[PDB]
């Protein structure tokens, strides 16, 4: 979710913005090979 | 299943919500390249 | 993000250019196995 | 970048050719475990 | 080919059978990051 | 092209046969994460 | 466009031919998970 | 195979269970950089 | 296994925690070049 | 763990900082050939 | 380059054959920890 | 080559067989720190 | 071989056990600077 | 740390420069078999 | 064996402790230039 | 042990200090050609 | 540094050349058991 | 240099051949405990 | 050379055979403190 | 040879046993200053 | 200690200087066959 | 058992699969004149 | 008996299980051409 | 008789029990292809 | 298997054809006394 | 035919008598494992 | 088929007659243990 | 004939007795692989 | 006879026991390729 | 194949005739102990 | 052929008689280790 | 006996184990061309 | 044993491996005319 | 012939008796390596 | 091995070809009386 | 005869004993290259 | 090779003819005691 | 006798040991060209 | 050839007669130690 | 013994080693015309 | 000829008797080193 | 040795070449009557 959809991912930075919106994280990326929004 | 349908999937969080509803899982994502709801 | 999408990355130097645009970095690469634009 | 994409890297010699195009370098290789084109 | 399709691969043994059809090989796996049937 | 269509790819050997039809190549596979027929 | 329509894409080589018709490109493929004709 | 699929590998212990099912092996791991289930 | 997946491994301490859960081991690490959870 | 991941290790000094945070140690390094954070 | 790709290296003798093709060298190997074809 | 791949090596006897295929040698090992098949 | 892999060698007594399996030897150690299982 | 990563060390004199930057030392080297920056 | 691994050996006293555990020996050390645990 | 590791010995005087810490000895040195801490 | 990296050291004569470049020295070698370029 | 690398030295006669190539010397050996090619 | 490598020597008879290949000598030993094959 | 290796010689009676195995000799000792097994 | 390390001693007069620094001695040498700094 | 039934046997691979489920065997055949699955 | 009924035999392992239930036998098979359960 | 009725034979052990009831026989089986109780 | 069934084997060349279908083999025969199809 | 029916063959000597009734043969037997009356 | 029905087959010569009716065959018999009419 | 029926032979010495009953022979056995009573 | 039945022979030692029961013989074996009990 | 079936082979000259039918061969025989038709 | 069938050869002197029946030969024997009737 | 059955022999070590069980014999083998267990 | 079975032997290396499992032997062959594994 | 069958010869003196029965000869032996009765 | 099987050896040049495949040998022959492939 | 059978000869001393049983002879041996018992 | 097979060699002149076919040789004979075709 | 069997002789020291067992002889050898154990 | 076969030579005077049949020679003998018919 | 076997001898150095195992001898040769190991 | 066969000569005085049977000679001996009956 | 085998010696210059390989010798010949390679 959050825009992590492998080759069909849209460039909206949705995962990054969603992870930033949570306190304690500075960003996010599509883990599980591009299909799981994970916050780092 | 649970909205994991590759490019036709909707950002409904249906997989995520369904996986959260089961005790012991923090969430879910669309494994098998976007076609299988899997709980993590 | 920034074009780091594993096997589906489009060879556009998007991560590298994005990292250069930030002062203090001379480039970037796709860390986390190709899925996280990281500036070095 | 420059074709350094871990397991999905192609054998195009793109990193090597790019590094040769810069004066003072004999070639290049994919450092950071195959994900960062580095000139030597 | 032979069922090596990255995240969309199935445990269909097509690569294994194809490799067994050649003298000297005991199996196959999906090289090139999951997209090329390779005999070992 | 040549049947490289990601999850909707049919194991038709079209990429493989097309690449073998060019002298100097042993075969082909679906690079770019399953969407580009590439000869090796 | 140019025949890049995901699962409903035909094998007409339309994207490849269109990309060849532009000087400076060797061919094309359906990026964005099979829905955007992109020249390389 | 057997759940060894690089970044798209799941944490299902599928390779480990498959290798334990062969009497005499302790377990298995994903060799060849995460793409070949190998028993030990 | 247990999160040991080379470059795609997550800093989940999953191997370490799993190895601690077995009596007699202080921890674990990803041997075989990052792909085999081994308890020490 | 703690950033000790062989060639894919990130330069965040995570192992060193983690070992310093434990009373009795002045630092740490990646033993086992770069894959086990060990405090000295 | 030339098939030196760490854990994802294929035993294709590409580095060896390439190095033998240059007069004065008996062969080659993957230096830099498996990521740089070097002739000896 | 011949299965000498540092931490990612497997006990596949490729180096041993390659060395046995030459008169006078009784085996082989991975020299250059585990990256070069050397006959002894 | 047989677990003699320099810094990446595990403490599994693999070389020792292999050498003891050859009737008449007391044990083995990693000669050639840790890279050759040698029986004594 | 500080660029001491065994075979994957990037030839940047990072350990040496880091050790020189500390008063009382004239250099440094990768001890512990190449994995620990140590100042002398 | 028993932690005798040349430059990569850890000050674990593993050889010493193992040799003490056998009746008649006061301790052990890494003979063969640091690669063979020998009890004295 | 105790820092007696031939050419890889560190200059920490570990053997000397260890031997001094035992009642009845005034020092120690690396006997057995630099590989056995012996108290005198 | 200067190519002194134990078993992974290349035969580039880098330490020797570097030591010659300093007035008053005839050459250099890898002291500290192969890990410290030292001029003589 | 010239193959004098302590325990990781290969019996390649490189030191010997190099020293014989200089007029006035019968051969060479690895002095400094195996780490410096010296002509005699 | 010829297997004379100080503490890392093996009873490989290389020095003995090399010396037997010269008229008048009945064997060889490792002179220069174990680092030079010398015929007697 | 035969355990005559100067300071690195072990107390294993290897030279003595080797010399006794030659029918007619009483024993052996390490001549040439500890580096040549000589029977008497 | 103090630079008495047999064949691996670095020609630094370290033992001699250390012994001179103690009142009542005019120098020192490496006794015990080169492995014990002894003041005379 | 396992499909070994003399003249009434079928090429059902039951014996082969049963034998493959045991470490070390590469197949099976119907011994005892076609009535006993035997692993080879 | 025990399911040994020639062509009408069912692969029920009844003969095998019955024979294993008797101490001293590894298994059983249908002797007499498929009509007599015999323990081996 | 005695339950030997080919495919319609029941698993009543009737033939075996009947044959045991006669002194001098260890058991019985359905000979004549499953239709004649015969004592052995 | 593959038509190797002792006296009940048919003259259908089934083993031979099966072995020829494996590219690189000339044919096959019924080893193990007529009960194991073996390729040559 | 002619009474050659494997385990269901009746003892009427039908094959033998039939073969004797043909001029040039002295008898017959059930070849093909008991299913083909063949005259000898 | 053609009267090959195991124990229920009738001595009708139906398989034999049918096989004779096809040019090139001398006769037929009930292979597969009496259940398949096969022409020879 | 005479009880020579391969695996379905009933252990009745029928062939042997039949052959003894003919003058000039001392016994018989099942030749042709168990399917032809032959007198010797 | 006496259990000599080629591949269908059981391990009952029947031929050996029968041959021992005749005075003047030490045992027996299945001659004629496994089909004739012969005393020696 | 071609009637070579060990003890169950028929004197059909099938191997001999088949081998004669191929130009350059005088005949054939049953090699591999009677189980492989080989042309000479 | 002609009765030359290794251990299953019948004593009918078939090879000898067959060879005598050909003009120019006085007999025959089973060459190729008992499997080829050869006329002398 | 003891598993010596020519081509139908199973590598069960039965002859070897039986012969070792008799004092004075190192082992056994299948003499008489594979049909008689003989102790040596 | 160990695959030494006269004319029915296969090049299975069982004798070779068995002999290699004993100190001092470099191989094995089938002595006693092809029926006894003998180490040399 | 006459009992000369290599390893399968039955110790019956058949060749010797046959040769004695011919006037002018005092015996016979199995020439041609055990496969041809020859009178001397 | 390698086609050296005494009288059952075939004229296939298998030993010769095997020995030539080992670079440096001219050919091979069947030593040990025809049962051991030996290279020269 | 008398146990003289070339490579298949047993060590029964049969030829020697037979030759001793004739007055005037001290023993016997297998002449004609191991195939003819001859008294001396 | 070429018919040189000791006692089992046939007077086929195969070695002689083969040696004549090579320019410069008058003929050949079976050296190595009858087992190696050698051209003179 | 005593292992003297020409080319098929096994280096079992049987002749030597047998001759030493007789008082007055130092040993034995295979006279008569390798076929008669003779004491010297 | 021509009956010159060392210890297996037959007394047929074949070499002598063959050499006499050639004009210019009065006889022949087995040179090369009994293995080459040579005319004198 | 010790490899002295006339024309069937191999250059195996068994005689040489046996003679070297006795004080005072420098080698051995095959006396008695090639059949007795003799030390010189 | 005439019993002159080097080490394999049978002590029959055959050469001597043959030479005496020719008028003008009083005996014969095995010239050419034991391989040619020559009359004197 | 080295091709000195009396009458069975070949003209291969093996003794001569072996003696020339020992630096300082001109050649060799077969002393001891043709059975000992002696260098001069």
């Amino acid at each position: 979710g959050f825009g992590c959809n492998g080759p069909w991912s849209e460039d909206d930075m949705k995962c990054h913005n969603h992870c930033k919106s949570i306190k304690g994280y500075k960003g996010g990326y599509c883990a599980k090979g591009g299909f799981l929004c994970k916050c780092y």
